[PDB]
């Protein structure tokens, strides 16, 4: 069995790190006036339903600072009105657009802040993507690692410059969604341990957090799952040994809902605020609140320890808003109804009063999710079928293509399939302003077009689809979909994960039927993720197959966009089209098999996605970063400019001692509730209740000092030694890690007759009889006019060339021969050279 090894003390904050110099300083100068109380009300979400938002913390009124309001989703405001729906991670993903992953960012953290939010649930790099049937992959990017980081920086630095604070989500395994907590169905003592050996881990998916780490996102969440058999909220290696040891990560760490399952323990490991406070929903009770205090009280858990929490919380509300004051704007709407009045307790039905102010917040952010959703749809076979151009007889087909015949928002949190698919289920969802379905956007562009429009908007009216679509002169564009979600919610068996890789509905025998019936045939898929294509994509009568993923509130206009030609493709798969499910290699675990704890040994190592059929030659229909244009594009003249040099000299020394900020009186008596007090029912304080801290804990296990039942130097309060993989005062690691040794330029000419973007990709070997044939470092998207040629230019850094030595625990070089190359896509590779 595996296990975690213990990395401790809980490193500390850095007064002179990177971008945190002062938002160090005004944290410093208000966590020092905090009372032990108040610290612990900063740190202790009141309990779920407490409150406003999904999760919020203890007040601190004599410093002027109302509850913080943390709040889903990662693509738009959950579980409330006048908000817009943004296009899925995934989707944005495959635009394969910086300017848009920060675009999508400021605009989604916009929206957020008009509701009064202070912390965004977003963005996600866990799941990476290891298994194409993972539940929650469309929440991310990619499962590539570099596309997914570069989307991360790119969003989170969009987020916190409107500016809430982002999170990055669910800290690493949980790349799967059953058993990702206990009970619900299953017989498992604990959550499943996704098990992780070293370079795996530094190489693929801890990569994406450190690129928002070097970002300067405020804040992280910790997982479900364990790793190696510890729950990451209770993970010395993972919390404090990587994130705030070697990347050096400067905000607070936060804990999925009712993911922490211990109290003290948990606060050394790197656990720096609760959420939704409760041990259980609606237990009443805390691993923190009042068993928080008298951890300091009775002399357990050291004071620095506490204060570095509230440093934390409070460095990152400083970061962003960047000025002094605290003084928020009301929390404007309440998640658990949509009624204008009700209790701002919802839980405990407790304090009526307007909770709901209806507050529009959209701005006109409908061209942008319009735009992504576009440029983000990938045409992935294109047979003289697109653009269309004045069709005599269009007929759409498919349930996708039209209304849930109960409305956009029917079901909560997305949670069922029914007509068009434009989110999926879970905590990642938004409520539609409104919801362009296909049928309505292509019916009316045919009418202005003076086309003859006709749809079918079924799965199963087969004699009635044949006698559409086998008239004369006849395009046919089908819409099929699949889906998944969340793990609390099932959706046609489904425990959150997908069953299959199939399409949903029967779309494969709709599809057939249709291209039994049609000789131009178009397919377009509204999907969570790949599906295969192996039985019908080389159809002679299927003309074109667009993925267009899931496109949110636009997703009608969006696909009207890009089969018109309004809009030219470009966008590329974040992920590889397979022929058979086995062909991915991982896959998930729907059944835990006798164990009581379910194991997940990540043999695959690297190899997800494409590296694994690139490695095993397993069968690709659509390769990642495959994607078609109206237009062509030629790439010549490459040229590689290689700057001198710079050693790799380790770092280096040694940190601060751990200080304390405020101090906290020893009368026990003044912890106790306030005379006068009313607790509002299962909300969760930080008050004792009676002068015996043994009682007032009511902890069965109550009395061990730290040496019993916490390892060696969980609470030392010494200097520490500096990482050697770490840059001083640089989070991120090593900053020579991002010295650019290679510039990498070629020649991209237009040579068709319209305009359009093309997506230039950098691909690496390393060499190495371990290593992939090709990992993808650098892209960029180009806007090239038909006649035109544009200079492309991508940069290789230290890291880029680099392995994850674990005998020397920092990154080399090693010395094979190494490549570059440039495609069209991770196969359809046209220039390469020699790194000199
Ligand atoms: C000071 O106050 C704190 C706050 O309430 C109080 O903390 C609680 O401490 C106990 C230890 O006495 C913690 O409980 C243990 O937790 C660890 C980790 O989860 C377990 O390994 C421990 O196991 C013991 O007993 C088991 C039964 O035989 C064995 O299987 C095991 O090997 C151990 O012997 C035990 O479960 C508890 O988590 C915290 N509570 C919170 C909310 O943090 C502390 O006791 C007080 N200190 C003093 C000196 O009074
Ligand atoms: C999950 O478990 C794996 C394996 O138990 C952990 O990976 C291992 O990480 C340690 C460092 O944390 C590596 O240690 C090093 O060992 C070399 C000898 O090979 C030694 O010379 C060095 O001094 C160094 O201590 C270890 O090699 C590595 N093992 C593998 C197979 O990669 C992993 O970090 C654990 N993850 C978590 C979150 O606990
Ligand atoms: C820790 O956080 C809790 C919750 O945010 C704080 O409790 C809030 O405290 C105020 C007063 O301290 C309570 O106000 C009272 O309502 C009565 C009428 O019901 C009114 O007469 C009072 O003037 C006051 O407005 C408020 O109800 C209470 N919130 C809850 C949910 O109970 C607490 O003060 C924080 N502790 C510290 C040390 O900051
Ligand atoms: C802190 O703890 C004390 C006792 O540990 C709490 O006080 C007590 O509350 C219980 C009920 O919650 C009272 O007991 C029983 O209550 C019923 C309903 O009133 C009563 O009719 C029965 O005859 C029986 O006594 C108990 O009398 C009461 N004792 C005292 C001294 O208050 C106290 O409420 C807790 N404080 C907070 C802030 O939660
Ligand atoms: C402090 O934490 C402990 C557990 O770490 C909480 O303990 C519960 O006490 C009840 C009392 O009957 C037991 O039945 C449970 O087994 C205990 N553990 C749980 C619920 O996980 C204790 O309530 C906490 N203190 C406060 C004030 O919430
Ligand atoms: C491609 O589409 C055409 C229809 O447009 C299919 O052809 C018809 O085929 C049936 C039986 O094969 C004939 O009875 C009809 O007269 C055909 N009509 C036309 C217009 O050709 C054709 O079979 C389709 N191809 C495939 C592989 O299914
Ligand atoms: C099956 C068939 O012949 N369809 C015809 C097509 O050839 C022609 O281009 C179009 C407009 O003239 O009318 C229809
Ligand atoms: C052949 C087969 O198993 N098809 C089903 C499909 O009907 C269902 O909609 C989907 C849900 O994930 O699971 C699969
Ligand atoms: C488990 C662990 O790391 N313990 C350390 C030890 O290595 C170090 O020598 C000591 C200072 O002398 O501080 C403590
Ligand atoms: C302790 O606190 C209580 C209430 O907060 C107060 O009334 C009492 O006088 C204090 N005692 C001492 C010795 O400070
Ligand atoms: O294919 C048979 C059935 O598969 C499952 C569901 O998605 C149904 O909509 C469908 O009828
Ligand atoms: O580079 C030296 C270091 O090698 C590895 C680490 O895990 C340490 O055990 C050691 O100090
Ligand atoms: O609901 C709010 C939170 O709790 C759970 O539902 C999800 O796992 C989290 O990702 C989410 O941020
Ligand atoms: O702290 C509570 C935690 O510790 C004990 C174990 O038996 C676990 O099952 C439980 O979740």
């Amino acid at each position: 069995w595996a296990t975690s090894e213990p990395s401790y003390p809980s490193p500390w904050m850095n007064p002179n790190a990177a971008g945190w110099e002062q938002a160090y300083q005004w944290a410093k100068d208000f966590v020092s006036q905090m009372t032990l109380l108040e610290k612990v009300n900063l740190t202790t979400g009141v309990g779920w339903e407490g409150e406003q938002c999904v999760g919020q913390t203890g007040a601190i009124p004599r410093l002027g600072l109302r509850s913080l309001c943390l709040h889903d989703s990662p693509l738009g405001i959950r579980g409330t009105d006048y908000n817009s729906a943004f296009p899925s991670g995934q989707t944005t993903a495959a635009t394969w657009d910086r300017t848009l992953f920060y675009k999508r960012g400021y605009a989604m953290g916009k929206e957020a802040r008009g509701k009064g939010i202070n912390v965004l649930l977003g963005p996600v790099a866990g799941p990476l993507g290891r298994m194409p049937a993972g539940g929650r992959n469309w929440e991310g990017f990619s499962p590539d690692p570099v596309l997914t980081g570069i989307a991360m920086a790119e969003t989170v630095k969009g987020i916190q410059d409107a500016g809430v604070i982002a999170c990055a989500k669910h800290l690493i395994g949980d790349e799967q969604e059953h058993f990702r907590q206990v009970g619900d169905g299953f017989d498992i003592d604990e959550s499943l341990s996704s098990n992780i050996d070293d370079r795996t881990m530094h190489e693929l998916y801890l990569w994406p957090f450190a690129d928002a780490v070097r970002a300067g996102v405020g804040s992280v969440m910790c997982a479900y799952n364990q790793v190696n058999n510890s729950y990451s909220c209770h993970n010395s290696k993972l919390l404090n040994g990587l994130l705030k040891n070697e990347l050096g990560f400067q905000g607070f760490v936060m804990s999925d809902w009712q993911a922490q399952h211990t109290g003290v323990a948990s606060a050394v490991a790197g656990l720096d605020m609760t959420m939704p406070g409760d041990t259980v929903f609606n237990s009443g009770l805390s691993f923190w609140g009042a068993n928080l205090t008298v951890a300091v009280l009775n002399g357990t858990l050291p004071a620095y320890r506490l204060d570095d929490m509230a440093m934390r919380i409070m460095a990152a509300f400083f970061k962003v808003r960047g000025t002094q004051d605290v003084d928020l704007d009301p929390i404007n709407f309440s998640f658990w109804t949509l009624d204008t009045y009700g209790p701002i307790h919802w839980g405990a039905k407790e304090g009526h009063q307007q909770i709901n102010f209806h507050v529009d917040v959209r701005e006109d952010h409908s061209r942008l999710i319009r735009e992504i959703a576009a440029k983000g749809t990938v045409l992935l076979k294109n047979e003289g079928a697109l653009p269309l151009d004045k069709p005599k007889f269009l007929a759409v087909i498919g349930e996708d293509a039209g209304p849930n015949h109960n409305g956009p928002n029917s079901c909560d949190d997305r949670g069922c399939v029914g007509g068009t698919l434009a989110m999926g289920w879970g905590s990642g969802t938004a409520n539609f302003p409104y919801l362009v379905t296909p049928d309505a956007a292509l019916q009316a562009q045919a009418i202005k077009d003076g086309s003859r429009y006709e749809s079918v908007l079924s799965n199963h009216a087969m004699e009635t689809i044949r006698k559409v679509v086998s008239q004369d002169n006849v395009t046919a564009v089908v819409f099929v979909n699949a889906n998944s979600g969340e793990g609390y919610i099932t959706v046609d068996g489904n425990r959150g994960d997908r069953n299959n890789l199939t399409l949903w509905n029967g779309g494969d025998e709709l599809i057939k039927n249709v291209a039994s019936w049609c000789s131009n045939t178009i397919v377009v898929i509204h999907s969570v993720g790949p599906v295969l294509l192996t039985d019908w994509y080389d159809h002679p009568n299927i003309t074109a197959i667009l993925w267009a993923g899931l496109p949110g509130q636009e997703s009608g206009n969006a696909i009207t966009d890009v089969l018109y030609g309004k809009v030219n493709p470009a966008g590329r798969s974040p992920f590889t089209w397979g022929a058979t499910r086995e062909g991915y290699g991982a896959d998930v675990l729907y059944d835990p098999d006798d164990a009581r704890v379910p194991q997940q040994n990540f043999t695959e190592g690297v190899f997800i996605d494409y590296r694994y059929f690139d490695k095993h030659n397993t069968r690709v229909i659509y390769e990642f970063g495959h994607g078609l244009s109206y237009t062509t594009f030629e790439y010549r003249n490459l040229q590689i400019q290689k700057h001198n040099v710079s050693a790799y000299i380790p770092t280096t020394g040694l940190t601060e001692p751990a200080p304390t900020f405020g101090e906290h009186s020893t009368n026990y008596s003044d912890y106790l509730y306030p005379e006068g007090f009313h607790r509002a029912n299962r909300y969760i304080y930080p008050y004792v209740n009676s002068t015996d801290l043994e009682l007032a804990s009511g902890d069965p296990y109550y009395g061990q000092t730290a040496d019993q039942f916490l390892p060696p130097n969980a609470t030392s309060s010494d200097p520490q030694p500096l990482l050697r993989s770490s840059g001083k005062n640089s989070p991120g690691g090593n900053p020579q890690l991002y010295d650019v040794l290679y510039t990498v330029t070629a020649d991209i000419t237009n040579t068709g007759a319209l305009e359009g973007d093309e997506v230039v990709q950098l691909y690496v070997s390393l060499g190495g009889p371990d290593d992939p044939k090709v990992m993808l470092r650098d892209f960029a998207r180009l806007h090239i006019k038909p006649g035109e040629t544009v200079k492309f230019e991508g940069k290789l850094t230290r890291r880029d060339l680099s392995t994850w030595d674990v005998t020397l625990q920092d990154w080399v070089i090693r010395d094979h021969t190494k490549m570059v190359f440039l495609g069209k896509s991770s196969r359809k590779l046209v220039l390469g050279a020699l790194l000199n």
